[PDB]
């Protein structure tokens, strides 16, 4: 019933690099008219954008919205953002394909976008502060990666998962250059330039067109891996180099019923044939894919043998790990192009990230059957089962 | 189909006020647990907590799982935050109905919640300042009340709406009046006990329980309404007096679907008929409520003559006269208990917190249909109906 | 040789009290002008004017000279601060003297002035805060309270004098409380009035004439002074009661030489007849005071037993007493009319309070020979000899 | 009667550069120790350090005492900073020259430092902001370069002693590359050697010395200076090209009695035989070393003829040609090794600076009379005449 008519992403910027001083709702904007552009639909029949964006804090008043008119789409139709922090981006799509399913909407664009390079600094001082040094907060640190519950950042719950797990420092770093390997090979073979919208940087001493994910690095060694230090347990295991980084970005979809993109003539990226979210403890918040996943499967009545193709989010070398053992999916079909870790994590839009590495993937290698999965900081996962038309 | 099985509202308070250093997610665990408390649902049967807020800056990663889990929800269920302005609280209900429709869920806590006293000042430093001053920009006038096409106040937006539909000062000073006796009047008879759920303000030097809406305001004269100046356009007609005003509440809907509550002996306070979103032009904003309720009638098949009992949105005085004025329905039935103007509106609560009212003061007079609505900054409109059963 | 012509006061102002908003270069310029005025002395005759300030962040470009043109001075005079942290405002009036002793001056006004209420909060944000929350600095506490060397504040240098002298909390409390007592009936016979000139602050909705210590409270008891915590070290002695306060003021002296005051028939409050300044151990900076008076007598060749009447300032009651109890002098010459636990503590401007103190008290009760000490941060102390005429 | 008996200064750091976060403290220390081991006096003889400063917002209490006891002068000594704008660094001179002179000390240090990299920004936070944005001042740009009167840049100054004065852009532009060029040869030929002493800027990830004046350009020409667009107003003369910079560095003198040098078998660099500060209109601040420096020279009973070398700082090149053209001094004599557009300015340190510049040139070709004399925000001038033993 409900298809991925198109879909399109901005490259994933680094931190304070490429896209150091551009406004969420920018990167947004393009990808929309890209979803739009490239399914053939005008952004006069869009009905409403949804996005997920975790930190939008002083770009103004409801950025989906901004990017929304950026983008073309008229002022009848409607815009909001969401949050469940890391699932934003995948969970945007899943809300987006309920309100076509509840026959409110007919035509949507959702997915995320984040600029965590944009996200300020803050604090309260209505009452005014008689003596005495105050803080400024980093809103990215405290509303986007620290665990509400226990205080401490992401990378500790990531180190409770390594030792649970029992995930050694070695196989972090293992899995973190594969990752990169695979990102890089991607990269030079063209393998995400389907997927990408190249974005233009406004600039005033000349405009820079990005269309290449600039966090991947090439020819990660597994010496300088090693020589890394722990970033979160000062005698820890998670390091900068097997944990993902901190990065600017947008994806999106554009969802419509099967029927619709029959009328227009529109051949499907994929149809969703289900999703789930499912709680976790806050303090292993890694793990929460594998129940997720498991729960998608079931909605969907596959087998996790039915997969051809998969993308779990690597926000942390030893949370991946932990999922993939778990789950025991065959690791080949998992992040064929590189993960978060080399691509990059641009918290609000990585679900809708990984689902456009994902739908393009299954075009270009003939893949029937996908699965995108987020782990969620507080605690929880996010999962969409996809299958090819 | 879908029915509220219970609800319940903390009281709303004045900016700086009573809650002036709560943070959202204290006063939305109150809320989430008076639900499940007054329907006799246990916390764990919860499958997803949906709450509006369009002011989290500040309050650590996805307020809503604080809440829930401040609440007693357990670890297993999901929770997420959304923002579609003053549209968010009243969404959020219409976006759980669709978890349960879709089934994806059965139990569904929804609502919203807000603090604008804590609210936090700030500025993008990353990449420095070299060399003279900058502003430290205040996150609710910016994130919350600022429209960021024209760059001006929703207040000023009001003044566009006043303008077009000529609607003096003395007009509007008059609905102002009339929403402040008639908030007091309900006060004062017990009418808003049902609806409020008794916050306590964990003190130090004491503790105190709050259960009354401060922001009403006793013995208001149209004199003191007239003396006043206007607060956006300086030559303008709208005033302090004839505006919403800066408030902080946390409002919530229980939600499952008609057969589960018969399945639990549970009374709900009425079954969602239909709801609607559309967008309007951004500088009159105001006009919002108008298509998307017709819109929530059209698709529940009721005329505007159905409805028994409205709860519009009082954001201005100018908007909510220009709403009822193109509507045409009675009077009389709109606001029985007064509004945002005279309770208060703290934004990504407002669209529950008018539910609540609406949804109380059906069961107590006894009416069968209702509808509430909200004018959305950025051009944007939301609409309910509810009927008992 | 040089004399003291005249000089003055403002009453001191509590921390954001009456002069909450008053930017010190203001108090300043009253007091420039009553000095003028006392002496029979135009603003046209000044040559410079030279003002002890800490605290003048935020204040503009050299405050002592935006207080020397409101005063009226003319722009052919100059004027300049300085900062020898609470020893300021004395230390002025030293180099002051010493304009006119080398002969490149006639006429000088020199004193102190402080805003601690108006001092800001700061940060160094020129490379900018690439991530992670930073401090805004309170510049009162950082630049003028807060020892550089040990980094604890001068509060802890008094924990040090009470241990080292073995000052009992009770006897500090003794002290603090005669301070009050003594302040409070000085105040109550018109002791004060010669010496304050009155301050205007200047209002929109009415100007408020302050022409009374407002930090001096009246009725002190050893009951409430007995029951307050320690204020900087948990388990320590020096309380909120017995150190001095933050406070705000300006003094000041008109000074020329004895024979030029003597053509112009003025009737001088003192010749100065000599000063010192000298460093002692950060860690018990509060000792100070002792070395400085013993030079500066030795520089009058006056032994301790000559002085008539001391101004030995009350930064903290422990190291008040010691400084009484290691000179010896006389208890009931010293601060007859209170000293700055009761009066307060406008830092920069202090020097010169506790010299217009014991300048009105020696002509008052014909005392012939004085002296004024201030301990100062970081390990200092000045002191200077008055003998009347 | 008074000499200095040696003298250092540490090369001048750009703007945000070599010495971006060095606070000026440190740079202090460095040439307070240079002065020492130049004269062959140790530390302990040392009774005052004198250090003009005129930001020195948020590196705690008293810097010139921080600087002091960094270098090993005792804690039996003492030290204050002083401000009188642009001329502190000089006037801390006569300043510490007059310590001597009424017997109050035996040796002094003193000159100035500065570090406008490290001048942060501020806002007086103490009774809170209600609502609204608020201006985050930089201390900079209000408290060292903004006319406290006018409200207006110091460069707005510089315009209009250039219109009165009638200096085209061209003239201005010519005396900045001639400022730049002989700068850039006295560099290369190792003239700055012998007053500079080089600074050691601690690393982490290597120390870096720095002993080369880093602000000079190398190849500067008219044609790119006549290219520049005016820095202050629109359609002014005054460009980045031909105003001084913002910059760091710290500079000294270490003073004796002409007796006492002798004594050690100390060749002093030269005898202070007189000094002046004079006030001027704050609209023509620029303009203050003209009377400044008849002044000097009137009480050295010297003829402007009589002068050898003559350092007048650099503000602006508009002021520098005012006074240029009204002194008549030939201009050949006149910062023979550049000044302060092509070294670089900063601020308190600057009339140290110069003197340095002016001293180590005099031993040089062996002049024997000289004059330094720097323009003062607010309306001032300071000037000295030296005389070579
Ligand atoms: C891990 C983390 C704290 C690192 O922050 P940081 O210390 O500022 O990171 P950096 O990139 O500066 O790391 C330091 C260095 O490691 C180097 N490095 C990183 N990956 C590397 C690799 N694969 N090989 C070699 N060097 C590498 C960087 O290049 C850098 O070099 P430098 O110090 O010479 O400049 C941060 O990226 C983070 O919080 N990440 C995301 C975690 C998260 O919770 N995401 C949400 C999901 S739950
Ligand atoms: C109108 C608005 C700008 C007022 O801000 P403010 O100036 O800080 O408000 P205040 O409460 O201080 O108003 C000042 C005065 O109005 C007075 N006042 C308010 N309502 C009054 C009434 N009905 N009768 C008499 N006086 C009244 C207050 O008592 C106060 O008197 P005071 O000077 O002794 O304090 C503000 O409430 C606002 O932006 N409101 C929200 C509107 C909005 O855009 N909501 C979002 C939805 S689209
Ligand atoms: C001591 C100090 C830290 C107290 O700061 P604070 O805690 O904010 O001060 P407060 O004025 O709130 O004192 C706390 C309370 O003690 C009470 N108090 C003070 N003196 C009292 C007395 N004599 N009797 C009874 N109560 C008294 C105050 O009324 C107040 O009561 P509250 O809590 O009900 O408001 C501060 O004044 C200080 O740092 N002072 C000296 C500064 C210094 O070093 N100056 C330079 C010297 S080198
Ligand atoms: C004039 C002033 C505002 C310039 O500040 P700014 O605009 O940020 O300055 P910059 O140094 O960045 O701008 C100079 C620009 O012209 C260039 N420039 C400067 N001097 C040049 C020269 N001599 N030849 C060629 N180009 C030159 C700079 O390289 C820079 O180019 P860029 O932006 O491409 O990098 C600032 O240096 C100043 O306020 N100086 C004041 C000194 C003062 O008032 N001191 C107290 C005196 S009373």
């Amino acid at each position: 019933s409900i298809v991925i008519a198109s879909a399109a992403r901005t490259a994933v910027g680094s931190f304070n690099g490429a896209f150091a001083n551009t406004p969420a709702h920018e990167l947004g904007a393009t990808v929309i008219s890209a979803v739009l552009e490239r399914a053939g639909v005008a952004a006069g029949e869009v009905n409403e954008v949804i996005l997920g964006q975790v930190l939008p804090a002083g770009e103004g008043q409801n950025p989906a919205r901004q990017a929304a008119m950026k983008a073309g789409v008229p002022q009848e139709a409607t815009a909001w953002g969401m949050n469940q922090l890391c699932g934003s981006g995948l969970r945007a799509v899943a809300l987006g394909m309920q309100q076509i399913a509840t026959g409110d909407a007919s035509i949507i664009v959702a997915g995320g976008m984040e600029s965590m390079s944009m996200a300020p600094h803050c604090a309260h001082l209505r009452g005014g502060v008689k003596m005495g040094d105050f803080k400024m907060i980093d809103t990215m640190i405290k509303d986007g990666l620290t665990d509400a519950f226990y205080g401490y950042h992401m990378g500790t719950t990531a180190e409770n998962v390594a030792k649970q797990w029992q995930l050694s420092r070695d196989e972090q770093d293992a899995f973190a250059v594969a990752s990169q390997n695979k990102a890089e090979a991607a990269q030079k073979d063209g393998r995400f330039k389907d997927e990408i919208v190249p974005f233009i940087v406004k600039g005033r001493k000349g405009d820079i067109t990005v269309d290449a994910d600039e966090y991947i690095r090439h020819g990660a060694t597994l010496d300088s891996m090693a020589k890394l230090r722990p970033a979160f347990d000062k005698e820890g295991t998670v390091t900068a180099g097997n944990a993902s980084g901190l990065n600017d970005g947008a994806a999106a979809a554009l969802l419509m019923s099967e029927a619709e993109a029959s009328r227009r003539g529109i051949q499907p990226l994929g149809r969703i044939v289900s999703w789930a979210t499912v709680g976790v403890d806050p303090k292993v918040m890694g793990t929460g894919p594998i129940p997720a996943s498991r729960k998608a499967l079931e909605r969907a009545g596959w087998k996790i043998g039915d997969l051809d193709l998969v993308e779990a989010n690597e926000a942390f070398a030893a949370q991946a790990c932990a999922v993939n053992k778990d789950l025991g999916w065959d690791p080949s079909i998992v992040n064929v192009n590189g993960g978060a870790i080399a691509i990059g994590h641009p918290i609000g839009a990585s679900g809708a990230r990984i689902l456009n590495t994902l739908l393009f993937e299954m075009k270009r290698r003939g893949a029937r059957k996908g699965l995108a999965t987020l782990c969620i900081g507080g605690g929880m996962g996010v999962a969409m089962c996809i299958e090819s038309l």
